[PDB]
């Protein structure tokens, strides 16, 4: 499966909606992996993070 | 930061607890990039997709 179509879910997740064309110029794939990984780490330890309060305190 | 220190939590999430040594041979950062990210964005594309839910069923 290509890498972008995972990304893609990120594309929409990290900043979904815009105006300023994408365009592309990564130098090869950890270019792309870097801000992608860093930040899937990141997004991927704060959903768990709330996760865990949001199935307690929850919301009418 | 050292970028194990980020896939360190993502080995534990990953999967926590095992038996056979974890090992190490890889070739660059992409290869640690090309688990990592791929999984992280879906592990973050789950969390954030049950999160949704989680706060509104929530549990007793």
């Amino acid at each position: 499966a290509s890498d972008d179509e995972l990304f893609s879910m990120l594309d929409q997740r990290f900043g979904g909606g815009e105006d300023l064309l994408m365009s592309g110029d990564n130098g090869m794939t950890e270019e792309k992996l870097r801000r992608y990984l860093k930040r899937t780490v990141t997004e991927l330890d704060s959903v768990t993070a709330r996760l865990r309060e949001v199935e307690h305190r929850a919301g009418e």
